[PDB]
């Protein structure tokens, strides 16, 4: 690293403390007293303490007046030498935050007449906006510093179509960067772009969603969903593929939009659509990536658009896709990544205000609770502002219906409750949830938005890994098995999950209310359910495995809480044994519409389970108190579980409902709790056309589920 030649060093580590570092073989030359100078300034600096390091001697000096940011400062030694005051740790202090917190809008504010530019850089000494445009003369103008450390400049003319960059001067080193609030960018996100309002109109009004336990989530990646040669869609792997109506596979099976609507799902959860790194937008087929490498939080990814060179195109297509799903009665959830950025050192945050936006350990080095290099410090006031500003923007400008927070456990509770307030006001009924794993990040345990603190985050949901592992088997030991795979040691944990995970017997509650429990058995992370089971049960044929996976679905789909499904799970999706496919090729990640064809019958079974849940509110109790009054366990053995829903007058259309889950191939007899005749609605074979009546006892033959009901 080349660098500015300096006599010695000096940093501002607090609102009134300056740390002076002098090189070893100069200790006797560059000595105290020291003085802080600037235009019209010259005060003395007292020494509180001094001690030697391994290459330098250090002084911790104090000043009578608080340093004033925005102007260049000079530190003078008795020997006459000088050096420029650099930025220290003062940026992470509460005193600094309170002094510079800005509540207005930031970024590029457009008008056909003129454009106003604003950026928050409280510790810088200068700033400028750099404008360019293909064949149109480039210009760079100096910005003026205002209150709260905000720099701005107003440029006359219509700037639609112009590219822009900010130049921020920190520690006498100028850096170039795109606007953190950029709403449009060039190919591969090299620069931001100014664009007039696109005047997009939303023509598919949807009323506020009734309640969380009334939803059915379907997780999918935009490229995976339609890249297969037999997807029946024209815009393969693009935003527009999901807009294509009445699409079908070669053999005539339903696909795309028509397919998702037929299944009965209510919300479609998409993997990251903000601009990320990992795929060359100029040559998208050369690489693949899930999208968890944030570059620009306020703009869309380019590889999913028809044309990534025209700044407006990607925006238009994402909005059309979303509007179209709305027209067909489907809602949208956005996976968002506010816990880290890709390459911290080159990020807009770091180049504008060095060291402010990332958490640090006691040594003064970036923490790594995320495990990928950096942790965004949500607790800083402008960071919290940013996250809330971002969530509201997507809601207002893209009209989505909820968010899935990646690594929710890294964010702080106050920031989460603050954005929740603003988001629900902008869009009543949206869904808000995430993974609240306990992670090693520098925050007191009670301040993390982790699962353990669910009681303090009402209105926020969490992925239920307890229920997940109980049904499938521990996901960190390939060979481990769960109830669905034949392990009776976890049957009680399963009953707990069926009851909404809000307390059972001597088992402590996972969450306070069912609306906070996202029940699932598969996701984009780890082995798919089919692949994991294939490793744990190496001696079982395909027929038996299929029945165990259908069993895992019935357990989840008929449980109290919020059901969540991984795209392709319905037809035993496989990834060739790959455990972490974040960058694998298409042959590994694509949604196989050939397999959806082969197992149309098993997909039909899932479709019927979703229809049942929808037609009977008994499977959708609104609170822990109500569940306590209408749900009770009847039988609980190593391979057999039976519970029932009762007292369903005002509630359900049926009077009594009994559900039996069997996890072994043998055949057994089960005694009903009474002698009244019931209707056999379903058994290990599947649903029955025109229910037959049985009395006192019923047979449970092989792996599967049997459902009995009594009408009114
Ligand atoms: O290139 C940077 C980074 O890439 C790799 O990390 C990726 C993980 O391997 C991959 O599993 C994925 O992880 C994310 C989960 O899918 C998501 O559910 C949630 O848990 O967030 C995770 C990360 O934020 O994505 C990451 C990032 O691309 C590689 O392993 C790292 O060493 C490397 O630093
Ligand atoms: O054309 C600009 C922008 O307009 C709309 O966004 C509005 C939003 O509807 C209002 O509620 C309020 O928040 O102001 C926003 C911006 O002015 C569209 O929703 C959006 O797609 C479009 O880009
Ligand atoms: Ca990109």
């Amino acid at each position: 690293m080349v660098s500015i030649r300096r006599s010695f060093e000096a940093y501002v580590d607090d609102m009134n403390i300056i740390t002076v570092l002098i090189p070893a073989e100069q200790k006797e030359i560059m000595t105290p007293p020291f003085r802080l100078e600037t235009e019209i300034t010259d005060f003395p600096l007292a020494v509180r303490e001094e001690y030697s390091l391994e290459a330098k001697y250090k002084y911790v000096c104090v000043s009578d007046h608080p340093v004033t940011f925005g102007k260049i400062h000079c530190v003078r030694a008795s020997s006459g030498h000088k050096t420029d005051l650099q930025i220290g740790a003062v940026i992470r202090t509460a005193a600094f935050d309170d002094e510079f917190y800005y509540d207005g809008e930031l970024g590029a504010v457009y008008t056909a007449d003129h454009t106003v530019f604003k950026v928050w850089a409280p510790a810088a000494t200068s700033a400028a906006v750099k404008l360019s445009h293909p064949n149109k003369s480039g210009r760079t103008f100096q910005m003026t510093r205002l209150e709260k450390g905000v720099y701005a400049v107003t440029v006359t003319g219509d700037l639609h179509g112009y590219e822009y960059l900010f130049c921020i001067c920190n520690n006498s080193e100028w850096m170039e960067t795109v606007d953190q609030y950029a709403k449009a960018v060039t190919v591969n996100g090299e620069k931001g772009v100014v664009l007039r309002p696109d005047q997009m109109k939303w023509t598919a009004p949807l009323k506020p969603f009734s309640h969380p336990v009334d939803a059915v989530i379907y997780e999918t990646h935009l490229r995976d969903f339609s890249i297969h040669e037999n997807s029946g869609m024209i815009n393969k792997g693009k935003y527009l593929a999901l807009t294509e109506t009445d699409t079908q596979t070669a053999n005539g099976s339903s696909s795309g939009l028509a397919y998702v609507k037929e299944l009965g799902v209510t919300h479609v959860e998409l993997l990251p659509v903000n601009d990320f790194a990992g795929v060359d937008e100029e040559k998208p087929l050369d690489a693949y990536n899930w999208g968890y490498n944030p570059l620009h939080f306020f703009a869309p990814e380019g590889s999913y658009a028809s044309n990534p060179h025209d700044p407006q195109t990607r925006k238009t297509e994402l909005k059309q896709m979303i509007n179209t799903l709305h027209q067909h009665g489907l809602r949208v959830i956005l996976d968002v990544v506010f816990n880290h950025v890709y390459k911290r050192e080159n990020s807009p945050f770091e180049k504008t205000v060095p060291g402010y936006f990332f958490r640090h350990d006691e040594c003064g080095k970036p923490s790594n609770g995320t495990g990928v290099g950096n942790d965004i410090a949500s607790e800083r006031r402008m960071a919290r502002k940013f996250i809330a500003d971002c969530v509201v923007y997507w809601l207002e400008e893209y009209n989505v219906d909820g968010f899935r927070f990646d690594l929710l456990g890294i964010l702080d509770i106050d920031t989460v409750l603050y954005m929740k307030e603003k988001a629900t006001k902008a869009k009543p009924g949206i869904l808000l949830f995430g993974e609240g794993w306990d992670l090693a990040t520098p925050l007191p345990h009670e301040q993390k938005a982790a699962l353990a603190n669910a009681p303090r985050m009402p209105g926020i949901g969490f992925f239920n890994d307890m229920f997940r592992d109980a049904v499938k088997g521990n996901t960190f030991h390939l060979k481990a098995t769960g109830f669905a795979l034949g392990n009776g040691e976890s049957a009680q944990a399963v009953m707990h999950g069926i009851a909404g995970s809000s307390g059972w017997k001597a088992l402590a509650p996972i969450v306070p209310e069912p609306s906070q429990s996202i029940n699932y058995v598969e996701s984009h992370d780890n082995h798919t359910f089919w692949d994991k089971m294939s490793f744990a049960l190496p001696q079982e044929n395909d027929s038996r495995k299929r029945s165990r996976q259908r069993l895992a679905v019935a357990i989840i789909l008929l449980a109290q809480g919020v059901p969540f499904i991984h795209s392709g799970q319905e037809f035993f999706r496989t990834k060739q044994g790959v455990e972490n496919s974040y960058q694998s090729s298409d042959s590994i990640n694509q949604l196989d519409w050939d397999r959806r064809e082969t197992f149309k019958e098993d997909v039909h079974y899932i479709r019927r389970l979703i229809s049942l849940r929808k037609a009977h509110p008994a499977f959708r109790l609104r609170s822990a108190a109500d569940i306590q009054r209408h749900l009770e366990c009847l039988t609980l053995k190593e391979h057999l579980i039976a519970y029932r829903l009762y007292d369903l007058d005002e509630v359900d259309e049926w009077k009594d409902i009994i559900v039996i889950h069997h996890a072994s191939p043998d055949s057994v007899e089960w005694r009903l709790p009474n002698d009244i005749p019931y209707r056999l609605l379903c058994d290990p074979s599947g649903f029955q056309e025109d229910p037959t009546e049985i009395k006192k006892t019923v047979a449970v033959n092989g792996i599967g589920t049997v459902i009995l009901y009594l009408a009114s």
